[PDB]
C-alpha cells in the first residue's frame, strides 16, 4: 500500500456481516470514503454464508429453549471470526454490538479510536451465542437504547465516529462538553428572520463569548443533565448565569 | 401500487440527503429491504445537488462569523424540502438529524411511528441555519451523544427502527423495558461451555421465569439507571431479589 498523505494513525476495522454491501454506505461516500482511498481508514469485511458447508448456506440456528426468533448459526460466525482475527494479528480488539452493551458516546468513541485495529462482529436475527461473547467478544458497545435490524447500521455509525478523530480525516465535536451554538450563513434576511449583528461585526472575541454563552444557553434548556459532567470555566459559570437571567 | 401484504399501517419517509445513494444500505437489504419490496416502506431521496442553479452545484456556504466548517447552503436545502413537503401533502412531520436534539430511544421510537409519513433532513458539514431549523423543522433528534460525518447513518438508524413498528416488517425490543436475556443455540457443548439445562428441559414456564430472573440480573449489573424508570411486577421484585442474593 502507498500515496503521499500522512497515514500516521491509521485504522484498520475487520466487519463480520451477512450484509458486507451496506458497509458501501461509508466505505464509497463523502469524508469517510475520502479516508478509506487515501489508506487512513480500510474497512475489510467476512461474510459467515461463505463459512458456511450446507448446500443452503444456512447463517441461522433455532434457540435452545424455544422462542419466537432466530439466532446466528455459531458454526459460521464463529469460523468467520477466527478468519478476521488471523488476518489482523495481534492487538485487534473484537467489539459486538448490541442493546446490551456499554452506551457509546462521544468519550467512547475517543477511547475507541486509540485502538489501531477494531474487529466489529454484527447480529442478525435475535442475537448470538451467550459462549462466543464469552469466548470471541472483548467489548459490547450499543449505539443507543433501541431495537434494530441488526448490527450493521451500528458497526456503521461507530467506523464513521472513530474515523473523524483520525488525523487527516477531517478536512469542535461536543466543543468543551457542550451543545452547538447556532450556525447561519447567506442570506442575511431570510423569511423577515436577520443574523445576529455579532456574527456581521468581525470582532472574533465578541462572536466566541456569543457563541459560547448560546452553547451553554442550549445545553442547559435542552440537556442540562450534561452540565452536571462538567467542572465549568470561570468565563463559562459567568455567561451561563448571564443566560439564565436573560431567559427569567 | 399494488400486492397481497396487509400494508394497512405503511409508512412513507422522504429524505433530504447528499448523499442518497447511502440509503441503498436499508431498502436493498434484509428485514428493510423486504419492508421496502412488500410496499409496508416508501423511502423517497431528493438530494439538494439536484435544486442548484450555478455550474459547480454549490451546496456549502461560509458560516457568518467565521469559524473553521462550511455549512448546507440555504438556497438548495430550502428548494429541497419544499418540495418534499409538495410531494408528501398535509402530515407529514420533518425531523432534523442532529446531536443538539432530542436523544432517541425505544419509547421515542414508537412516538416516531405514529407518523404514517417523516420527511428526514440530512446535514453535512457542521450543520444547517437555525432559521430553516425555526421555519422548516417540527422535530430535532440525536440517535446519540457523539458526532458524525453527517445525518444519513442517523437517518438510516431512525428509518430502521421506525420500520420494526410497522405490522408486517418483522417475520419482545426491551421486552418489559429490561435488557435482553442469554441466547444459546447448537453446539449443546462448545469448548467446554455448555447450555443452562433449564433450556434444554421443555419447561415453558421454568425457562419463562429463568429469562426473565436472567435480563433483570443483567439490567441490574450494567444498566441499573433502567431499573428507576420501571414499576417491576409483584414477579419481577421476586427474580430480582433472587438474582442479587444469588450474587452476594
Ligand atoms: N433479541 C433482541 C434483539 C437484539 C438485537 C437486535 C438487532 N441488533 C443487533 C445489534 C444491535 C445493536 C443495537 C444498538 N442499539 O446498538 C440495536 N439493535 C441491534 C434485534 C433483537
Ligand atoms: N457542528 C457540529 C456538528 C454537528 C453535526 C455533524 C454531523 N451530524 C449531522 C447530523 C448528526 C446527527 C448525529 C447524531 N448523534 O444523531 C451526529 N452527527 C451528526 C457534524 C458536526
Amino acid at each position: 500500500s502507498s500515496g503521499l498523505v500522512p497515514r500516521g494513525s491509521h485504522m484498520w476495522i475487520g466487519v463480520i456481516s451477512l450484509f458486507p454491501e451496506m458497509f458501501k454506505a461509508i466505505t464509497e461516500f463523502g469524508v469517510t470514503g475520502r479516508a478509506v482511498k487515501h489508506n487512513l481508514l480500510k474497512v475489510e469485511c467476512w461474510n459467515p454464508r461463505d463459512f458456511t458447508f450446507d448446500k443452503h448456506k444456512t447463517v441461522d440456528d433455532r434457540p435452545y429453549g424455544g422462542g419466537p426468533g432466530m439466532l446466528m448459526m455459531v458454526q459460521p460466525l464463529r469460523d468467520a471470526i477466527h478468519t478476521a482475527k488471523a488476518a489482523a494479528g495481534e492487538g485487534a480488539k473484537v467489539i459486538y454490538l448490541s442493546p446490551q452493551g456499554r452506551k457509546l458516546d462521544q468519550g467512547g468513541v475517543t477511547e475507541l479510536a486509540q485502538n489501531q485495529k477494531l474487529i466489529l462482529v454484527c447480529g442478525r436475527y435475535e442475537g448470538i451465542d451467550e459462549r462466543l461473547i464469552q469466548t470471541e467478544i472483548d467489548e459490547e458497545w450499543s449505539i443507543g437504547d433501541y431495537v434494530l435490524t441488526g448490527g450493521e447500521l451500528p458497526a456503521m455509525t461507530l467506523i464513521d465516529a472513530v474515523a473523524r478523530f483520525i488525523p487527516g480525516v477531517l478536512g469542535d465535536s461536543f466543543a468543551d462538553g457542550l451543545l452547538d451554538c447556532p450556525h447561519y450563513t447567506r442570506p442575511e434576511v431570510l423569511e423577515g428572520l436577520t443574523v445576529p449583528p455579532v456574527l456581521m461585526s468581525g470582532h472574533h472575541e465578541e462572536i466566541r463569548k456569543w457563541r459560547l454563552k448560546q452553547s451553554l444557553q442550549r445545553t442547559w434548556l435542552r440537556r442540562p443533565e450534561l452540565l452536571e459532567g462538567l467542572a465549568l470555566t470561570d468565563e463559562q459559570r459567568k455567561l451561563l448565569k448571564e443566560a439564565q437571567a436573560e431567559h427569567n
